[PDB]
């Protein structure tokens, strides 16, 4: 269980490092998933060894640019059918309609 | 050698990962030192294995 006081998984992540649990399922929200990923990066928990799965259905929203070259074989799940052209067009319509982000 | 005309050592670090070189002795000004360390962190080449 991630600490409920704040999204600072420093002790829990260090415990995983001590336990050497490589394959690590998650069950989070993409907002908290981003923080967990960033804190994992600061511990070197994001290399060619670890292998995650995010139950979050918003994995594609993650800014994976700082992690794309890391070599982690991350996984996830996407239900938003963004591959379709109509869905994609509605996506840009949403992006332009959202004046404040 | 860190490529000249730029500071993006990305291919060098990737080759190091292919080369499995776990020990490194950099030699550069502190600005280039910070740059190369950040780029190494990008590839995740910065864990307790390396030195
Ligand atoms: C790539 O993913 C496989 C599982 O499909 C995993 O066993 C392997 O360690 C991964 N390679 C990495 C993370 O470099």
């Amino acid at each position: 269980q991630l600490p409920a006081d704040t999204k600072d998984a420093k002790p829990l992540l260090k415990e995983m490092k001590r336990g050497k649990e490589f394959h690590v399922i998650f069950d989070c929200s993409h907002e908290m998933a981003a923080g967990i990923l960033k804190q994992a990066l600061a511990m070197g928990m994001m290399t060619e060894y670890y292998h995650y799965i995010f139950t979050t259905l918003d994995l594609f929203a993650l800014d994976v640019e700082p992690y794309r070259y890391s070599g982690v074989n991350m996984t996830g799940f996407r239900i938003l059918n963004t591959e379709n052209t109509q869905v994609s067009s509605i996506i840009e319509k949403w992006s332009m309609e959202r004046l404040q982000a």
